[PDB]
């Protein structure tokens, strides 16, 4: 099948006629668009542009519609020619997406009618319950702020997306929490003195010197109960040391890509 | 020797045909199978394909049998590539790895029950004792659960893995715990409400300190014995901020390997 | 347009001669200067260079200005180049840049002489406000070393540009404190012997079990102070683990571009 | 001056014919030795070999002796080029390093027996000093393993190298303790129940607060003592936090090219 030849600043490129052909509204598969820039003496077309970028652009053809930025290309430059060869916008957009007491009632009262207010015009436009109630409007009150600060969208976005990331520090923290709950539990027992009998007890123990708080609230006072204290203050540190890049690189990114 | 010309896509490459000889089953090695893509006006084999690509697919001749990817050549584009050229499933896969009283006592029993029947119908489809047995079965019960979670075996394979790396946190924190629970010892001692007399739990503190958990059930009360804590107070962060990038980078790739 | 064609070790690049008149001050761009490199047995301009740098040199031109060192050309090597070329301090900076009793007052006023004394000799070459006043002067006494240490204006300038990011630290920290001071003061409460009546101190808790440093002055006794407080743990791990790549990477870069 | 052409796989190189004579004994410089490879056709010598490499092989004689592997080059194939090309071992070197009661007396006895005796063996082949010699000889007892511990040699290796870092954690905790052992004795003072009179003790209290072991012998009673206190808390983990991504760097580097 005829073939064309592409010169790119004296870097030759050479494809099937037809292979052109698949994109007819692009400068090189429009014979209208790409007419003024062939050359009768060389039988070739002339670009006078980037060379490292053409690699993709020609590629794109061969492979049906894959618009990949060459890894040695700038961003702001290999845009530029997409726009050039008129690739066109969907596939443009496309390729942008695969590249990225009184007082108290007062001010209670005010809120809830200021916000109420304000919600419903953006809209438009027994006993121990009362004990679990306070706990839960009082207490989420905070998160108000999220609409007006950046930051927590962020913070929000990464949790949502890297949850599996988080689900996995938990449970490691569980099976560590409960092996060593119980490994300090049968040789911190069976000795006076030691504040360690129950094991719901050395769960909190476990938790407290796992995440190296240390409130000294608890502390192995047995030979058993500190061997197994150093294993934990290491597993510790080194289970907790473990999503925590992949949060990390999933903040940084979501706050770098939202600034 | 007789050489060949390969054209890709305008980039042309040579080599000589014994070269290509030395594989008779890929495309460009088997002359039926090349036949279709000779070009008698130039003398020279075409193909409308990736130019990126083919540096390899050409070294992997010369190389006698060397298949790397290109750093610049994406993974899904370079694997059609090899797929294109009949390179041979063996090359191929080589290629892909080097590249990637009574409720106690029923839960017991009936556990034990399930377990072994489960365990069993699958594989055919004195008084110190009770001491240490106790402790033994009841703590690594846990374990079980790394059949049914994900998690563990990422956690088991780095740890099998970075076995040599781990080796050294407790190795360097022995050294450090040794030397600090002696620096201190020597100057903590020879004073009055001192905690500080033995060594042995001299070393309770040191590694209570360097893991930076300080419970607070040894604290120095000397002035050299705070010299020597402020100095194990970072050269414990200091130690142990060290085989976490190791044990991390493993796990994060056997994380991201397994899913 | 007439073109011109510049071999560079055999990698042949061809542009238009006007594009290269854009810039007539330069090697290329000048009739007399590049006349000693021209060709006549094949009408090419040729250098006896590196390849790999002559990409970008070209693009200079032909982008109006661009200057960009390839990814994977050294920077001492396309350095030379750009002094061969002989583009022009200008655009040789910009590359650059985008590139890269008694005693105590016998001491106190020896110093205020002292510093008076060398600051203007540079230079030219009420019972309560006694309280602010001391904490002030007296404290911020040391920043006078960061004239002689480099580290502090490292730090400084750290701080100064991410402003931005300890900003969130910060916000991420009160959010925090705030929402855990009052999870904790809801279950905490209304249970005899618990040391967390109030919000205020609540916050003083949450500040130290965030930070991790656990002071014992404070712990959880109640079941839903636990619960709050183990989250607590985690969620401050994860909230301090976020600004620090950050600042670090500004951190080693300022340090590094410093030395 | 007469050029030459050089033809590595359909990729054509030209130089002139000093630039080779410039490294006589290579092969490419010595006209013995590329005889072999001369194509009498086409002018030219041609090289069945990998494309990529040679582009360094021949600025190394341009550049009067560069020799950098270029980034997309393995090591392992690039070294293997060198090699054939004949550049010599001193070059080839260059570039190598350019890219990479009584049992205590027995205990005490026998050791400085065989040290001494094996010291010996190997090389041939009042009162107040009596404190201070126990806890010098006795304390470093445990850097003798250094010479069968290989970790060990990796970590002082990376303290001698990267002594500039360290004492920069502690430069820069000095500052940090002396404006938080100030800060908080300003506020602490005046103000009965608190432990913080003066300020040698307020070091400690830093010292344990920024490095967030927190034994809780010494904690803030006051709200001028907890707002320095939560700046503490920070200042600490973001000081600690810098110079470790150097000093892992320089492990993990002294690690894995000793390994
Ligand atoms: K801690
Ligand atoms: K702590
Ligand atoms: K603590
Ligand atoms: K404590
Ligand atoms: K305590
Ligand atoms: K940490």
């Amino acid at each position: 099948c005829e073939r064309v030849v592409i010169n790119i600043s004296g870097l030759r490129f050479e494809t099937q006629l037809k292979t052109l052909a698949q994109f007819p509204e692009t400068l090189l598969g429009d014979p209208k668009k790409r007419m003024r820039y062939f050359d009768p003496l060389r039988n070739e077309y002339f670009f006078d542009r980037n060379r490292p970028s053409f690699d993709a652009i020609l590629y794109y053809y061969q492979s049906g519609g894959r618009l990949r930025r060459p890894v040695n290309v700038p961003l702001d430059i290999f845009s530029e020619e997409i726009r050039f060869y008129e690739l066109g916008e969907e596939a443009m957009e496309m390729f942008r997406e695969d590249e990225g007491t009184d007082p108290f009632f007062i001010v209670e009262t005010l809120c809830i009618i200021w916000f109420s207010f304000e919600f419903l015009v953006r809209f438009f436009a027994m006993s121990l319950a009362i004990l679990r109630v306070i706990r839960l409007v009082r207490v989420f009150r905070i998160f108000k702020l999220s609409r007006h600060s950046k930051g927590l969208q962020i913070l929000g976005q990464t949790l949502k997306a890297s949850m599996r990331e988080l689900g996995l520090l938990i449970f490691f923290l569980f099976i560590g929490v409960i092996l060593f709950s119980s490994a300090v539990y049968f040789a911190e027992a069976d000795e006076r003195d030691s504040q360690f009998p129950s094991i719901p007890d050395a769960f909190w123990w476990a938790v407290v010197s796992m995440t190296t708080v240390g409130y000294g609230d608890m502390v192995p006072t047995t030979i058993g109960g500190k061997i197994v204290g150093s294993l934990c203050a290491i597993a510790g540190v080194l289970t907790i040391a473990l999503p925590v890049p992949v949060i990390v690189s999933n903040f940084n990114y979501f706050y770098h890509r939202e600034t």
